[PDB]
C-alpha cells in the first residue's frame, strides 16, 4: 500500500522512441519549493517542458535561480491580479511555443496557461479546490463547466495535452480513503462527475489510467499532516489528459513519488511525436 512506480517506458506501442518529455508539478509555494531543491530535481529529470501549479509568487518576486535552467529558458507565468499568496501557474519550455495565452476567456485567477507547439496544444491548469467544508464547491462547479467549454473550442484544431493539478480524484482507485471523503473537496459527486464530463466532452483520456487501469495506491498528493506521505495515504489529483489522437504516441506517464519539495509530487509524460 506504498506504491513503487514502474520503470520508464521510453518506446511507443508502434515501437517509436519518445521525443518529448513533459513534467508537471504542484509546487505549493514556488520560493519554498526552490529552497527545498526543486530545481535540482528538475535539472536531473530534464524535461523538455515543465508545468508548475500553485506557485504563490508574483512575477516581481520570481527568484533568479529560475533563469539558471537554460534547457527550460522560455518561461511563462500567470498570477491572480488582486489575490496575493494564492494560486499561480507556470510553464517552462525548451523551445518557444508558437503562441501562449492565459486564462479561459471569462475574466483573473492565474490558473491556466495555454501553449501551442508544433504538433499539439498544451494546457496546464491549477483547478480551484472545492474548499474545506465545500465552501467553494459552487465556484468549482461553474469553473468546471466554463473550462470544459473553453477546452472544446480549443482541441478542434491540434490534439490536446492537458496537465496539472485537477483537484479531483476520479474513481475510488484514486485515493486511499474513498468512503471517508465522498463529501470532501476532491471526491464529492459533483466534482467527480465534472471530471467524467471533461473526459466525455472534449474528449480526453486519462494517460496514467490508460496504461495502468488496475494499479491501486498510485497518488500524487498527501496532506502534510499525520504522516500521510510516509503511510501513502494520498490522492491522485495530478493528471496528464490526452486527445485520443495522441494515445498511439503515448510511451509512458509516470508518478515521481520519491521527489520531495511540496505536498504534491511531480508527474512525467513521455510522448513519441
Amino acid at each position: 500500500a506504498l506504491y513503487e512506480d514502474p520503470p520508464d517506458q521510453k518506446t511507443s506501442p508502434s515501437g517509436k522512441p519518445a521525443t518529448l518529455k513533459i513534467c508537471s508539478w504542484n509546487v505549493d509555494g514556488l520560493r519554498a519549493w526552490i529552497k527545498k531543491k526543486g530545481l535540482d530535481w528538475v535539472k536531473e529529470e530534464a524535461p523538455d517542458i515543465l508545468c508548475l501549479q500553485e506557485t504563490k509568487c508574483s512575477e516581481n518576486k520570481l527568484p533568479a535561480e529560475l533563469q539558471e535552467l537554460p534547457g527550460l529558458s522560455h518561461q511563462y507565468w500567470s498570477a491572480p491580479s488582486d489575490k496575493e499568496g494564492y494560486s499561480g501557474v507556470g510553464l517552462l519550455s525548451r523551445q518557444a511555443p508558437l503562441k501562449v495565452s492565459y486564462g479561459i476567456g471569462d475574466e483573473q485567477e492565474g490558473r491556466v496557461i495555454v501553449a501551442e507547439f508544433d504538433s499539439f496544444v498544451l494546457v496546464t491548469a491549477y483547478v480551484p479546490n472545492a474548499g474545506r467544508g465545500l465552501v467553494r464547491l459552487e465556484y468549482r462547479q461553474r469553473w468546471d463547466e466554463a473550462f470544459r467549454k473553453f477546452l472544446k473550442g480549443l482541441a478542434s484544431r491540434k490534439p490536446l495535452v492537458l496537465c496539472g493539478d485537477l483537484n479531483v480524484a476520479h474513481e475510488e482507485i484514486d485515493l486511499r480513503n474513498p468512503k471517508g471523503n465522498k463529501k470532501n473537496a476532491g471526491f464529492t459527486p459533483q466534482e467527480r462527475q465534472g471530471f467524467g464530463e471533461l473526459l466525455q466532452a472534449v474528449p480526453l483520456a486519462d494517460s496514467f489510467r490508460h496504461l495502468y487501469p488496475n494499479t491501486p495506491y498510485a497518488y500524487t498528493f498527501w496532506t502534510y499532516m499525520m504522516n500521510a506521505r510516509s503511510k501513502n495515504v494520498g490522492w491522485r489529483l495530478d493528471y496528464f489528459l490526452l486527445s485520443h489522437s495522441l494515445l498511439p504516441a503515448l510511451c509512458d506517464s509516470k508518478i515521481r513519488s520519491k521527489a520531495l519539495g511540496s505536498d504534491h509530487c511531480p508527474i512525467t509524460l513521455y510522448l513519441a511525436l
